[PDB]
Parts: C-alpha cells; sequence; structure tokens
C-alpha cells in the first residue's frame, strides 16, 4: 500500500520506497494477497469484436482477456487455474515477473512443470510482486495463447514522471481467424500469414464490412495521462502513434527509465512501455495509428489501418478527421536509447567470443517440417511428461539434447551472451528475444540498417566493442535480435531455476527457437519448499496419466 | 521522315500514317538506315556515378551505357557489335521489337544465336523499326546487362497527346558495386540483396560520402514535357513521381494509350512509360522520387531517397526544399487502367484452363544450388553452342527438356496463357514477365493484396471468368505476375519465330525461370534468309571453336 504517492509526487511511495529503491533486492512487506480464478473453456463458434465469427477460442472466464491483474508493489498475486478445455493442457506464464526463488510457479510446461491437465485439471500460482509495472500472462502451451489464453498484469508502485490519471492497460494484439493449432501446421511449412486484424483494447473495425467498433480512449483536458501499452501478439510488431501528440516513455517492460519524449514506438511481441501522454492539444478526436515497419520483415495484417481514437472530453464524438502523418520506418528494432532509473554497469572491454557463451540461431531447410528453428544445433523439443525441474528433483543429469540446455553454474555474477541471427544462411528475419526470470542488459547489437535488406554482421571485436553500452544500458525482458546480425546480452545469475530464453513469435518457439539457461541447478534443489515439489508431482501424476487418452498428437516444441 | 507532326498536333505524322495505323501490319516506306557500332569493352577499377570503384564493368563504347538509338517510324536500325571483352560471349538484345519475321536479330542466345565470342568477334544486327515510342537494349549472355552492356532506343512517331518539348530518354537503374557473376552466384543460394544505389540518367548522390550528382532536369515553364521513363535494373521495381506535379501516361513500353493523368507510377524490371509533364507549377526545384512499395517483395535500395531535381528554367539553383509526401503503395504491381490507342478485342468467356495452356512457376529448393525457378517442371538451360535456330535449320525436331519449348502451331490466332505463381510453395515473390517477339494482352489477375501478405489465389472460373477484361486491355511486353497468385496474358501467332518468355529479374532467370515459345516452326524455316542462315552458322562456328578455350564454366541458365 503506497502512502505518499500523489499526482505532483508519484516518485514516492512509502516510507524506504521510491523509484530510486533497488526493486530487485528490496520488495515492501504489504501482507496482502490478491487472488483470482482463471476458468479456461474451449468455445466453438465464438462471434469476434469484429463481427467474425471464429471456428474456436479457448478463454479464460468467457471473455476475450483474462482478468486484469492489479496489485500493490510487495503485494503476493495468486491464481487458481482451472483448465476446462477438452484436449489440451495448458500453464500459465507470468511474463516480466522474474520469480525469483520461485522458478516453480513460472509456468513453462516441459521446463518448470507439467501442463495442468483438461477436463477440470488445476493448480494454483502463488508469486510475490517484486517489481512495478505492466506486464502480462499467457498460456505456455504451444501456441495456445493465441487463441485467447492470454490477460494483463498492473503492478502499482512509484514513476520516473508526475501525472494525473492512470488509464490503465491497452495491450495491442495481432487477431487471426485462423485456431493457433491450425497456424502452427501452417508456419510448419509457409511463410506466415499478415492478421486478419489488429485489435486495439479488445476491439477493432473490421475493413470489409464496417462491423466492430474503434477502441475509445477519453483524455481530460488539461491532464497528465499514464497509459500502459502492450504488444500481447503471437507475431505482429508494431509502431504505435497518436496524431497531433508525442508520447513520454516513463518504463520498459517493467523496467522504470528517465523520462524519454518520442513521436512514435515500436513494441516487439511481448515488450511494454509506460508512456505519459499531455492532452495539451486542441480539444478534438485523434487518431492512434498502428502501422508497419521494416517491409513486412516483423509482421504485417490486412486491416490497412488498424487505429483507436483518443477523444478529448467534452468535444464532438464521430471520428477523427485528421489522417496524420506516417511515422518514421523503425526497421523492426526497438530503441537502444532508454536509461533504467535505478542504474546498472558492466565491463564490456573484456568480452571475447567463445562457444560457451555463444548461440548460433539457424533456420533448418534440410528435414520435416520445412521451417525448424535452431540454437546452437538443435531445436528445441520439450517432454511435458518429464520436466526439467523432475531431473533437479530425481538428481538426473542426463538431459536429453532437445531440451537446449545451458547449465550456468557462476553465482551471482555477471554473464553474457552473443546471439547471432544465421549470418551465413539463404535469408535472416528479426526475433524478438525473451528471457524468462531476469531481466537482460542490451549492451549492444549489429549497425541499424533495413530490416529486409538481408544485410549480414558477424561480430569483429575490432569494430563491435567499440559500440557496446556497459554504462546503465537498456534494461529488460524481450529485445530485438536485427535480421542477419547479432545481439550482446548480460543478466547477472542471482537466481537458480530452469529459464527459458526464445524467440517470442509464436510460430518460432513452436519450431525450435528456444534454449534453457539452467542456472545454479546445486542452488535450485535445495531453494525448493516441500509444498512446491508435492504440487508438481501431483500435476505431472494427473498429466501423465492424462496423455495416453489424449487424441491429438504434439506437433510442434510444445513452447 | 514526319511530314506533319507538330506540337498542336502529335496524333499527325504523315501521308497514310497516324496515331490511329495499325503499325502492327502498316509501316512507314522511308529508305533510311540509320547506323551505330558497339563496341564492348572489359574495364576494371572503373570509378562509377556515386564515387564508388567497381571492380569490374562491361561498357558499349567506353560509357556507362551504350548510345541512344534514334530512329523514325519505318526506318532501319543497324547494329554492329564487337565483342572485345576478355572471356564472355555476348548477344544484344532488342527489348520491345518484335522482330517481325526478323528472329534471328532477336539476339537471345542459345535461342536465336550463339553468343559473339571475346577477343574481337563480331556480327552486324539489322531491324524494321515498326513500332514508335521508347525501348531499351541489353546482353542476354546470362546477367552480363548488370555489368553495362545496356541502352536506349527512341524510335520517333506519332502521340496520343500534343506536347512541347520531347525531354527524351531517362533510365533509372539499380546499381551494385558487386559485378554481374558474383551476384548470380551468391543469389543461386541465398536472398537477393538491396542495391547499392539506383541512377536516374546515368547518375546517383552516394548515400554516405555525398560523392556524385543528381540527375537534373530542366523545365520550360508553361511548357509540356515529354520524357520517357525506363527501368532498366537487374531487379529493382521502382515508384516514381514529381513532387507537386502530376504526370500523362502517353504510352506503355511502345504501345501508345489514351491519356491518363497519374500522381505516381510503378515500373517493374523492363517496362516504359512516356509522360507529358506541364511545368504549370510555380517555378522552382522539385524532387522527382524514385521509391519502394510492396514490402520490399520488388526490391530495395541501401539508398533510402534516390532522386533527381527539375529544375525550372529562370529559377534558383540548389536542392528542392519540398520533400513532399510518399506515394500510395503499388504493392508491385503496375497498372491495368491503360488502354491502348489502337484497340484490340478477344473473348474471354470461353477460356478453360488445360494444361497445355498453364504455366506454373515454381521454387525448387530440393536440388543444387537453393534457388532453382522452374516452369511446368523444369528450369530452362540454352545450349550456346546449338541454339534452337540450329535445331530448324537442320530439321531436328529433338528439342532438349531443358529448352522448355511450348510449340505453337496456330496460324495468326488468339492463344491464352494462364501463369500461375507457385500458388502451394511455401513462399511467392512477384516476377515482371516479358514477352519477345510480341505484345500481349493482359486480359486479368489475382485480385490486387498487399505483395507480401503471401495471400494465394489459384484460378476459379466460378468468380474469375467475370474479372477478366477482353474489350481492349492493357497491351504491352512486360507486366507482373502478382505474389502467390496468377496472371492471363493473351498473344496472336502472327510472327513464326523462337521467342522466349521469362521473369526479368536476372537472378531468376538466370535461375531457370523462362519459357521458349516456338510459334510456327515449319513457317519460321521458311522464312529465314541465306543472309542469316549463313552468318547464323558463321558466329556459331567461331563460338563453337572459342568455347573449349574459356577458362570459366557457364554457372545458370545462360539468359
Ligand atoms: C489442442 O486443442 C486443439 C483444438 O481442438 C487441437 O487442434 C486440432 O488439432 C487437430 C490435429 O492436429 C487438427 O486436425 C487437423 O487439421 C487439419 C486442417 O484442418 C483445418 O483446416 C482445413 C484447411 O483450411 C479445413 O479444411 C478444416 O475444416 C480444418 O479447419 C486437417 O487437414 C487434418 O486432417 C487434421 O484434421 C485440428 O484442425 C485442430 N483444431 C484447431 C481448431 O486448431 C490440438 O491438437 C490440441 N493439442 C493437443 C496437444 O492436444
Ligand atoms: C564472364 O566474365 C566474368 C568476368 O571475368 C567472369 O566472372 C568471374 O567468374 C569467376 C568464375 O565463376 C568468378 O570466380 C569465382 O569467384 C567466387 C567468389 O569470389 C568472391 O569473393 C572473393 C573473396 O572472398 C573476391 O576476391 C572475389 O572478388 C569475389 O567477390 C569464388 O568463390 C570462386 O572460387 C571463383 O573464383 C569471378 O569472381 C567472376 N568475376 C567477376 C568480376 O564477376 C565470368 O565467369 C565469365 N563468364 C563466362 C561464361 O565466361
Ligand atoms: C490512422 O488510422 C486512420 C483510421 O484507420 C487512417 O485513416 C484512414 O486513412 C485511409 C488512407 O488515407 C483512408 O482510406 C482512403 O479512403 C478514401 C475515401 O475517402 C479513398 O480515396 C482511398 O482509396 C482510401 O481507401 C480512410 O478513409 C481513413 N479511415 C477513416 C475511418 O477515416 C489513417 O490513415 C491512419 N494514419 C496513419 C498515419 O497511419
Ligand atoms: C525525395 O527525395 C529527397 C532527396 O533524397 C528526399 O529528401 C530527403 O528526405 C529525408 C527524409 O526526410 C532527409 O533525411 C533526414 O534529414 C534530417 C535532417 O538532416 C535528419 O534529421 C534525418 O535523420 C534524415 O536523415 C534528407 O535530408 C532529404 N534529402 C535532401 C538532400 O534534402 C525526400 O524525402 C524524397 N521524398 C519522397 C516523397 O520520397
Ligand atoms: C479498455 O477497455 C476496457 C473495457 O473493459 C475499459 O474498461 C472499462 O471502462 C469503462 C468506462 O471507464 C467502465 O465502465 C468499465 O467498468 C471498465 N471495464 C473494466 C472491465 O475494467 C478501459 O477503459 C479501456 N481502456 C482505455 C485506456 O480506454
Ligand atoms: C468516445 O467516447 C466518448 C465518451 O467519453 C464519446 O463522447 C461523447 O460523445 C457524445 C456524442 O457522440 C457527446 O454527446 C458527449 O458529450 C461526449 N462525452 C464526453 C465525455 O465528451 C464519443 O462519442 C465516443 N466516440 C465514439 C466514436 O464512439
Ligand atoms: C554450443 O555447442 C558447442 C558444441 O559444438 C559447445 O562447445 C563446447 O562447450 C563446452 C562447454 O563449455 C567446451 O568444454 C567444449 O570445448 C566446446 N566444444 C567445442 C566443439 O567447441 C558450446 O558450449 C555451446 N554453446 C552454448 C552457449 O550452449
Ligand atoms: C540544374 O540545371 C540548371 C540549368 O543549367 C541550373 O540552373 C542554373 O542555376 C544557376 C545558379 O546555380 C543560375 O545562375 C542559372 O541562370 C540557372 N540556369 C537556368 C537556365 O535556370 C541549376 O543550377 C542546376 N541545379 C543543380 C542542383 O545543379
Ligand atoms: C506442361 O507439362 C504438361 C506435362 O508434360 C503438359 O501436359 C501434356 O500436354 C499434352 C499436350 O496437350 C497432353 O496430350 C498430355 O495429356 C499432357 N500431359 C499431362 C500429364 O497432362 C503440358 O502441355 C505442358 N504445358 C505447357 C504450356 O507447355
Ligand atoms: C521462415 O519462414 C519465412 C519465410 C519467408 O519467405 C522468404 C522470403 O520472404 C521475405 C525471402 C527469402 C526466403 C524466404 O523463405 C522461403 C518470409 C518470412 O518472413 C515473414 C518467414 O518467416
Ligand atoms: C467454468 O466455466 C464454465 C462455463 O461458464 C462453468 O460451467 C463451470 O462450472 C466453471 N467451472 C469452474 C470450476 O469454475
Ligand atoms: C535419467 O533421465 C534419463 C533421460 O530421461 C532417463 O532415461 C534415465 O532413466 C533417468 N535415470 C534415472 C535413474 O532416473
Ligand atoms: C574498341 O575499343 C578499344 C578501347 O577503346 C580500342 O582499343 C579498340 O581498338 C576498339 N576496337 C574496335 C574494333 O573498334
Ligand atoms: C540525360 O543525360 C543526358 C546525357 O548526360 C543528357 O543529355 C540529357 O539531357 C539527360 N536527360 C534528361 C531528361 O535530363
Ligand atoms: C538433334 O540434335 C542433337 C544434338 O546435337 C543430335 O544429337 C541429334 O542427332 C539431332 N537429330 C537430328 C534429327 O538431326
Ligand atoms: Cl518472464
Ligand atoms: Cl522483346
Ligand atoms: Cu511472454
Ligand atoms: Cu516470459
Ligand atoms: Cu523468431
Ligand atoms: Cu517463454
Ligand atoms: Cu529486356
Ligand atoms: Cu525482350
Ligand atoms: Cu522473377
Ligand atoms: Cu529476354
Amino acid at each position: 500500500e503506497p502512502t505518499c504517492n500523489t499526482p505532483s509526487n508519484r516518485a514516492c511511495w512509502s516510507d524506504g520506497f521510491d523509484i530510486n529503491t533497488d526493486y530487485e533486492v528490496s520488495t515492501p512487506d504489504t501482507g496482502v494477497t490478491q487472488s483470482y480464478v482463471f476458468n479456461l473453456t474451449e468455445v466453438d463458434n465464438w462471434m469476434g469484436p469484429d463481427g467474425v465469427v471464429k471456428e474456436k477460442v479457448m478463454l479464460i472466464n468467457g471473455n476475450i482477456m483474462g482478468p486484469n491483474i492489479v496489485a500493490n508493489w510487495g503485494d503476493t498475486v495468486e491464481v487458481t487455474v482451472i483448465n476446462n478445455l477438452v484436449t489440451n493442457g495448458t500453464s500459465i506464464h507470468w511474463h516480466g515477473i522474474h520469480q525469483k526463488d520461485t522458478n516453480l510457479h513460472d509456468g513453462a510446461n516441459g521446463v518448470t512443470e507439467c501442463p495442468i491437465p483438461p477436463k477440470g485439471g488445476q493448480r494454483t500460482y502463488r508469486w510475490r510482486a517484486r517489481q512495478y509495472g505492466t506486464s502480462w500472462y499467457h498460456s505456455h502451451f504451444s501456441a495456445q495463447y493465441g487463441n485467447g489464453v492470454v490477460g494483463t498484469i498492473q503492478i502499482n508502485g512509484p514513476a520516473s514522471l508526475p501525472y494525473d490519471i492512470d488509464l490503465g492497460v491497452f495491450p495491442i494484439t495481432d487477431y487471426y481467424y485462423r485456431a493457433a493449432d491450425d497456424l502452427v501446421h501452417f508456419t510448419q511449412n509457409n511463410a506466415p500469414p499478415f492478421s486478419d486484424n489488429v485489435l486495439i483494447n479488445g476491439t477493432a473495425v473490421n475493413p470489409n464490412t464496417g462491423e466492430g467498433q474503434y477502441a475509445n480512449v477519453t483524455l481530460t483536458p488539461g491532464k497528465r495521462h499514464r497509459l500502459r501499452i502492450l504488444n500481447t501478439s503471437t507475431e505482429n510488431h508494431f509502431q504505435v502513434s497518436l496524431v497531433n501528440h508525442t508520447m513520454t516513455v516513463i518504463a520498459a517492460d517493467m523496467v522504470p527509465v528517465n523520462a524519454m519524449t518520442v513521436d512514435s514506438l515500436f513494441l516487439a511481441v511481448g515488450q511494454r512501455y509506460d508512456v505519459v501522454i499531455d492532452a495539451s492539444r486542441a480539444p478534438d478526436n485523434y487518431w492512434f495509428n498502428v502501422t508497419f515497419g521494416g517491409q513486412a520483415a516483423c509482421g504485417g495484417s490486412l486491416n490497412p489501418h488498424p487505429a483507436a481514437i483518443f477523444h478529448y472530453a467534452g468535444a464532438p464524438g464521430g471520428l477523427p478527421t485528421d489522417e496524420g502523418t506516417p511515422p518514421v520506418d523503425h526497421q523492426c528494432l526497438d530503441t537502444l536509447d532508454v536509461r533504467p532509473v535505478v542504474p546498472r554497469s558492466v565491463p564490456v572491454n573484456s568480452f571475447v567470443k567463445r562457444p560457451d557463451n555463444t548461440l548460433p540461431v539457424a533456420l533448418d531447410l534440410t528435414g520435416t517440417p520445412l521451417f525448424v528453428w535452431k540454437v546452437n544445433g538443435s531445436d528445441i523439443n520439450v517432454d511435458w511428461g518429464k520436466p526439467i525441474i523432475d531431473y533437479i528433483l530425481t538428481g538426473n543429469t542426463s538431459y536429453p539434447v532437445s531440451d537446449n540446455i545451458v547449465q550456468v553454474d557462476a553465482v551471482d555474477q555477471w554473464t553474457y551472451w552473443l546471439i547471432e541471427n544465421d549470418p551465413e544462411g539463404p535469408f535472416s528475419l528479426p526475433h524478438p528475444m525473451h528471457l524468462h526470470g531476469h531481466d537482460f542488459l542490451v549492451l549492444g547489437r549489429s549497425p541499424d540498417v533495413p530490416a529486409a535488406s538481408q544485410q549480414r554482421f558477424v561480430f569483429d571485436p575490432a569494430v563491435d566493442l567499440a559500440r557496446l553500452n556497459g554504462d546503465n544500458p537498456p534494461r529488460r525482458d524481450t529485445t530485438m535480435l536485427p535480421a542477419g546480425g547479432w545481439l550482446l546480452l548480460a543478466f547477472r545469475t542471482d537466481n537458480p531455476g530452469a529459464w527459458l530464453f526464445h524467440c517470442h513469435i509464436a510460430w518460432h518457439v513452436s519450431g525450435g527457437l528456444s534454449v534453457d539457461f539452467l542456472e545454479r541447478p546445486a542452488d535450485l534443489r535445495q531453494r525448493i519448499s516441500q509444498e512446491d515439489e508435492d504440487d508438481f508431482n501431483r500435476v505431472c501424476d494427473e498429466w501423465r496419466a492424462y496423455w495416453p487418452t489424449n487424441p491429438y498428437p504434439k506437433i510442434d516444441s510444445g513452447l
């Protein structure tokens, strides 16, 4: 609970807690639990928000998105998930929530848990809100979240700028009429489709029929509004802009940053930005536009102009009349100009590329199916019925090759990872890389070039060491791996657990694009509570009893 | 020679010859020959127009482009080509010149001739200018034209609008620092690169160093100017526009059309447009912008804003100050709104899709090299030392499978061709299809959609017959096959000969994307003069003697 967070002083929170507190090591002790129940159901012939009926969706509590989780910094969040799907298992991952010493609540099926079985299986997740800001949750059972198993998280806390009104969450997502499993199958042998539409806060107009509605955000004239923008897509990467208005970024993913004013923002799959918008213009209706850059390298939609309306209270109704100017093309790249409020510094002039710190991403066309993604020579394929944690609990170190284990034994040390984007392959695509259990530092990437140009870069220390930044670089949970290039990341090994690190494009992680960082496995075993172990075993027993009865095969990585 | 062609009456030409004359069957007898000599040399470490030195170019008469060929309607054009290259053969194709009953002058090596050998080989081409308008010529010896063996053709004649000043030719081309053979090799196993620059009428500024010059066109205030725009690229497809001005199309390729005013034009590789521009704006300097659409599906450049300067005579010098607005995205499609002055009419209701009128294009990834393009199951591969004409002249009908012969015996009849763009492949690209020996009618294509959307269409008579147009449809020599879709063309068998029909993206035809229409072969043999036969055999004898001594292999289709 806050005691001194006001519109003119958003920096403050409570005694000993403010915007400069190192939230990674210090958390308010509130004693409060916010609980939720997620009832997952399978709905056929569901009428979506743009008027088109979908074959099948999988919904939490009967809505397009699950409950908007809301709590205060230091609260505990507890969610009982009840799987009433017909065939699919499920596992809810809390994206952006680092699960400090709570790895078994990460929701990574095949890694930290077996899936919750259908026809009534249940599991209760319980995690501490040790970071404030805007995050989201979604199923990690193959590409199930593309069917509807997705929602938002708002953990309240201090901010790096004053503002008057918190508009709350604003999820933006691609929308397909085909079901997720259909699309996984299709993308195994075909380039992925454009989205049929892009929903903004749950709604959109159909570009063909005009059915549906624009999201409509009412701004209070003269007021400063915090808007929490998310990209909850399966594939599309968005540029966003508001006609005649700037946006001032105050957080990236769940990391507060120094205020940064911009005309447009790029959001990768899984990324979030908290912005402050001043309703300082003439009262009127203004378009909030979703647009695509990078010449389709990171998505497109069959709706040519997905948009929301921002309406000044007391202005006339109807639609905006100013179409605006197109934003700069972001070329499928997130900005590296954001600077966290609470700083980190690491050396970069000692980095040496080696097999054991390099992660070569490659598209392998030689097998079946056609599109298989490999990291360091292997496409990930996890065992839903024998998760990595089962090996840990049984003291078995014979991890299958397909689990793509990268064991990291270093204790609370900075570790450096060079990710290489198929620089020798026939073609390369941008990939939104996402790390569980940690924020990483973005130390640098290959030079910014047009995303579709097929220019390639291999890390060359004689030119590239000088291009790295270890002095409070961007810190977050998702960032772009440039088409044909490389990305250098660091994270500190402060959190024993098995942590996925994967491209967040659904089709690609389905197709194998992940590794699993096994961080300090010796320490992990000691820190698993009897309750967590017992419940892990309970759910695994039920899943293993269920699986033989499933009418459908597993067709992908499981992730 | 014209006798009544004036600025106020461009429709007139001479007695019995005007804009309405069927130029496909009636030609002025002028008795004039315009002759040229093309001396091809190989130049290492050549300074190009943007300040960058290229490893190797292949030039006609020591210049970036060969002679502008200029003649009148009904003149004869004669060109002696002398091949002073070190290793390569050569063969000059006159793109847009239909070569009516002069098939052996078409310059298609492996089809209508053997290549002219290096170290001083020579051959004289002679053709009747039976069409007026703007065309171009280029080597057809693999992708050699990408090294510099390229130039323009202007055959004067009447026009569909009055105008004051003929500004002449304005070729626009992609420009690569890498030589053509290196790019063929690269594109056999890799997606093609963006161009390093785009030259406009021979020049460009370097996007990195600022070296070079903008093309500078001086407009006479209040005057109507004809500008002859061409795309002489190896791969890039261009959108063009002039800030604050419209352009009125008066011809498409070599076909005069009813005046059509537009804000921007899409030019496929090998396409031409004659436009009339009125200098009716405020006297100033205006940008002529080259832009890319279709989400990089039909090319891009590492120069983000290639442009030329249009200067009003009497205005200040220096650079334009208005950046203007981006044109409509043409989505890699030429317009089907053009309507030829001299009409043609064919039935479309009666078309039935059959194997013998369908040309399925496919990318085959299963062989060596990776990218091989096949039409109706076969990647074309010509024999430079045994051209199709050699088979004709020796009465040999055992054409190799790889010559992709489509024999068309119909005498002077309309023939209908459905080209299908790999609708069941994993990934499809737009292709600029070009026919030798004829203009074709563009009867229809699959629905216009975003080029990178990967939406696929298979011809369906129940919906598509109604979407065809046989009432004076666009008529020209090059048009776009839509990504993932289909294109229906028609041509009349009025010209016996062996005629290539191929994608004009150099990398694609090199990789096999062509067929060879063998039109009325019996009539063809009857029509070959003893002079044409003796000279064909002469060059073949020389080429065949040369080839065993060549130090390099043939690594592609030969075309
Ligand atoms: C999780 O639950 C999902 C929802 O029930 C399961 O997805 C189903 O999985 C099966 C088996 O993989 C699919 O069946 C195959 O579908 C293809 C394509 O059929 C569809 O599309 C074509 C072409 O447009 C159309 O003609 C059909 O009407 C379908 O709409 C067929 O060709 C195959 O023969 C086969 O039937 C289902 O399509 C798929 N359903 C959906 C809605 O995604 C999934 O398997 C479950 N996962 C697990 C691990 O239990
Ligand atoms: C027509 O004349 C052309 C001009 O001489 C001939 O083109 C040459 O063809 C040869 C044989 O294929 C090429 O040699 C190959 O080059 C590749 C790639 O080398 C590249 O990379 C190195 C550095 O890594 C660089 O030094 C080069 O410049 C290239 O960029 C090699 O991997 C092969 O082993 C082989 O050497 C020539 O590169 C190519 N030259 C040019 C300028 O294009 C062509 O073969 C002639 N055609 C015929 C049929 O006679
Ligand atoms: C922001 O989003 C808005 C709303 O989607 C966009 O407005 C739309 O702009 C397009 C393109 O200019 C308009 O379509 C055009 O309609 C006219 C008919 O008047 C027609 O000439 C064209 O063929 C074209 O289809 C569309 O009317 C308009 N939508 C609405 C509801 O006003 C706007 O372009 C977006 N701005 C940016 C910078 O992305
Ligand atoms: C038509 O072609 C011209 C000439 O290439 C284009 O003008 C160029 O426009 C770009 C984009 O606005 C300018 O680049 C920008 O410059 C500013 C200021 O230096 C810089 O802050 C940006 O980072 C960016 O580099 C460029 O100055 C300008 N070129 C010149 C010589 O004036 C124009 O955009 C084209 N128009 C269309 C519709 O394509
Ligand atoms: C996003 O859409 C939701 C719809 O759920 C909006 O939340 C509703 O807002 C209206 C008006 O303020 C209230 O009557 C409802 O009680 C709200 N519903 C819920 C479930 O919270 C929300 O305002 C939208 N966000 C923005 C920024 O416009
Ligand atoms: C967006 O929402 C607002 C409600 O906040 C609507 O604004 C009202 O519009 C009506 C007329 O349409 C006016 O009578 C009211 O006075 C407006 N209220 C406020 C608070 O300003 C607006 O119409 C909505 N826009 C759309 C497209 O539905
Ligand atoms: C990627 O795979 C290679 C194997 O090809 C790994 O390289 C080995 O790493 C181990 C452990 O550090 C060393 O003991 C060996 O010397 C390496 N073998 C070779 C052939 O170099 C590499 O560690 C893997 N990288 C990651 C990050 O997982
Ligand atoms: C484009 O060409 C025109 C015509 O040569 C140049 O126009 C001259 O500009 C100078 C000033 O630089 C004047 O003194 C002349 O009187 C102009 N001539 C005419 C006929 O208008 C122009 O400078 C060139 N532009 C560029 C960018 O070099
Ligand atoms: C494409 O290839 C197919 C297969 O070789 C050709 O189809 C044959 O055409 C002949 C002549 O009409 C028929 O007698 C055969 O029945 C066809 N065979 C099959 C398997 O259908 C077809 O003609 C080729 N098309 C073109 C345009 O060259
Ligand atoms: C791996 O699957 C894909 C294939 C694509 O198609 C190709 C392409 O198009 C951009 C260019 C070159 C090769 C491609 O693969 C067949 C494009 C994709 O991007 C959305 C893509 O994800
Ligand atoms: C889940 O929701 C369905 C549909 O509303 C309902 O019938 C069922 O009882 C719910 N089950 C649980 C455990 O909440
Ligand atoms: C250890 O795990 C491997 C791989 O799953 C398995 O085959 C083996 O039997 C396990 N051993 C024990 C003792 O559990
Ligand atoms: C061709 O040009 C070269 C270089 O200019 C010259 O030396 C040579 O003599 C010319 N050959 C002929 C036959 O024109
Ligand atoms: C093109 O360049 C040529 C030669 O450099 C020049 O004579 C001609 O005027 C230019 N054409 C135009 C339209 O500017
Ligand atoms: C046709 O040409 C091939 C290749 O040169 C030859 O082997 C064959 O004998 C020729 N047949 C006839 C009928 O001349
Ligand atoms: Cl996470
Ligand atoms: Cl031609
Ligand atoms: Cu996620
Ligand atoms: Cu996550
Ligand atoms: Cu990816
Ligand atoms: Cu994940
Ligand atoms: Cu050509
Ligand atoms: Cu041609
Ligand atoms: Cu092509
Ligand atoms: Cu050709």
